[PDB]
């Protein structure tokens, strides 16, 4: 559909769609300045996503957005890198879940 967010390598294996984009704010209380991490702004955020195999375990490692896990996730079809599971540390943050995928690596 035109809504739909596939894999750029294997075209036919939707990730995520449209519909399931928001905006993460990135700042914490009072919208402080933050010293940039990783690289968001190639960065995609979804609240759902599918066709996307998990990798490991959750890690807190060098995390691109503070207060989130990471988790590797790739494609199910071709296994290609399309981002991460982000899963929250404290039980009072919203959403719980989220995706970061990577822009370059989805058609559109
Ligand atoms: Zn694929």
């Amino acid at each position: 559909g035109p809504t739909s967010l596939c894999c750029k390598q294997c075209q036919e294996t939707e990730i995520t769609t449209k519909n399931e984009i928001f905006s993460l704010s990135l700042c914490g209380p009072m919208a402080a300045y933050v010293n940039p991490h990783g690289y968001v702004h190639e960065t995609l955020t979804v609240y759902k996503a599918s066709n996307l195999n998990l990798i490991g375990r959750p890690s807190t490692v060098h995390s691109w957005f503070p207060g989130y896990a990471w988790t590797i996730a790739q494609c199910k079809i071709c296994a290609s890198h399309i981002g991460w599971k982000f899963t929250a540390t404290k039980k009072d943050m919203s959403p719980q879940k989220f995706w970061g995928l990577t822009r370059s690596a989805l058609l559109p």
